[PDB]
């Protein structure tokens, strides 16, 4: 699309991979945005987050500590809010630490209005270091699986709330 | 495609999910098929297999025990050759055991000739698998799909590399 080139086509280092995922949601922008924007409450649509803690009211620079469910190669992740534009509908996160295999993970999510035939298009893209011993493809296929899980869930939650009002 | 309706559109139990993946490879069919069909040698293109054991010459009904690399929610898998048609280029596998979370995994893979830019081959692999208690259909299928993309991409890489050399 037009938007992929604007925010989502990333230049990454040799030891890195990058990808972008698109999701269409039969819900209005305001529902979808007010779910993704909530930095201290990803567990509301992210299926693998069991717990999330943020000290103070969230602002740019804030850290969150997220605990993930059993069955994953990770138990905790520490994440920083890099960008949050309520007017342009842009969210930037960088994972800065924790239990897991994702070093230098950086993320940008954008939300856009679309066609009922009101809908919403969510694009999330990332960059991440390839762990020693894995390939670019392996790393990016796995991370994409996580993101698909998130955006599909975000879709379901959003469309559920839309049907109620 | 029109092929996915023939071999790859599966009906599911409620507790199951199903999906199909396509890969185009810039290599001739003979190379791709030779790799895919070697039931006792999946580690030749499957990047997560560290070891494979098949007792006796592989026939229909044969079992393989695959050992898997560290870093996965699995160490071993035991798998059965359900179907191998060397003329139609069809392979069917069923995962019957191991210490992993894929109960009742069934797999079908077909290979088809294509015209590459100037030659090429299209690989379709689809599966059915139980949703583990506590996961959703989406989670289950998105994860298994990650594994299959890894395998088919590697298959593409190995195939095209071999095609370079003649
Ligand atoms: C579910 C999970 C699995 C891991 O192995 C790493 C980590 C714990 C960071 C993670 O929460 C990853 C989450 C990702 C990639 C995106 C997100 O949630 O926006
Ligand atoms: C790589 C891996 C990870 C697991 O969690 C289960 C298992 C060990 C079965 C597996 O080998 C799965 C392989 C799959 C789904 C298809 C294949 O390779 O044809």
């Amino acid at each position: 699309v037009q938007y992929v080139r604007t925010h989502h086509q990333h230049l990454c280092r040799e030891n890195q991979c990058t990808s972008a995922l698109v999701k269409h949601i039969k819900a209005p922008l305001h529902l979808v945005w007010s779910l993704v924007r909530r930095f201290d409450q990803p567990q509301k649509y992210k299926p693998f987050v069991s717990r999330c803690t943020v000290i103070g009211d969230p602002e740019i620079g804030s850290l969150r500590e997220v605990n993930v469910k059993s069955g994953l190669p990770a138990t905790t992740s520490t994440e920083r809010l890099e960008l949050l534009d309520d007017e342009e509908h842009i969210l930037g996160i960088k994972i800065i630490g924790g239990d897991h295999r994702l070093k230098n993970y950086s993320s940008i999510l954008t939300v856009h209005p679309e066609i009922i035939e009101a809908g919403t298009m969510v694009i999330e893209s990332f960059v991440v270091d390839v762990p020693q011993g894995n390939t670019k493809d392996e790393t990016c296929y796995f991370v994409e699986a996580l993101i698909r899980c998130n955006l599909k869930s975000l879709a379901d939650v959003s469309e559920r709330l839309a049907s109620q009002d």
